[PDB]
């Protein structure tokens, strides 16, 4: 096996699905683990006269996470919902985990060049349809 | 076949001999058909008092090209030198030879970030010890 760890960043956008199904395959193919992670990305202040739904919110993150993750049979042990900057939370993860492959969607200042950029390891951007 | 063709651009750096085994493995293992790219990158004045020795300086590069291609059991239709900047003509023989992956190194206003900006196909950065 070339990679032996494949790191899939995915935004939840319509993209994605392109992404999903071409990592499925090529995990396969090249005898990779995958693991998935997505990043939630008086501005302090908090509103004290309506109701949060903050927990709600993250549950419908975690879901379209799950979503992906039951797909590509990833354990839950493997899949990454983190608060941040994405290129950082992305690489800090794939180093974290031991990651030998960083999947990363490309159409600034982007997240695909600034992962690149900073990543210890290497780094597939599948062009997307922007 | 996640990818059917791969175009690897080599620079050849002493950091290619990484991507080289790498990449023929990837290309074996994902079932890819491999090409090859070297770009070879009073101003315009030509000397007078001197002999040139161009066709030596081509031959060097033709040599070091077929070192990596025979490794890779490239045919000779699918090796290519040219002349140009490398992310304009690494693009250029892309779309011409209908590659779907482009393999490139990276340690500006980089060649793997600018490839990585034009390319219409997916890109794979090898990080290479800088
Ligand atoms: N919040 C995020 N979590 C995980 N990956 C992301 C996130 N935002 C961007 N990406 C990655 O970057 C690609 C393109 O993002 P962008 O350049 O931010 O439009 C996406 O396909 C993902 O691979
Ligand atoms: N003249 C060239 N021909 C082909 N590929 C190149 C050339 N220059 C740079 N590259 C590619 O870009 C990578 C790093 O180059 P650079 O960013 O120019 O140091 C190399 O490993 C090659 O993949």
């Amino acid at each position: 096996s070339v990679y032996h760890h494949i790191l899939l960043a995915v935004d939840f956008s319509s993209e994605d699905s392109q992404v999903v199904q071409k990592v499925r395959n090529l995990a396969s193919q090249i005898g990779a683990r995958l693991s998935l992670i997505h990043v939630l990305d008086y501005g302090t202040a908090i509103p004290l006269d309506t109701e949060t739904t903050y927990d709600a919110m993250l549950d419908v993150e975690k879901q379209k996470l799950s979503q992906i993750g039951n797909t590509l049979g990833i354990d839950p042990a493997h899949r990454w919902l983190v608060w941040g900057e994405p290129r950082e939370e992305i690489i800090r993860i794939a180093e974290q985990e031991n990651v030998d492959l960083i999947v990363v969607g490309s159409h600034l200042g982007s997240t695909a060049n600034s992962v690149l950029h900073y990543a210890k390891c290497d780094v597939l951007a599948v062009r997307l349809r922007d």
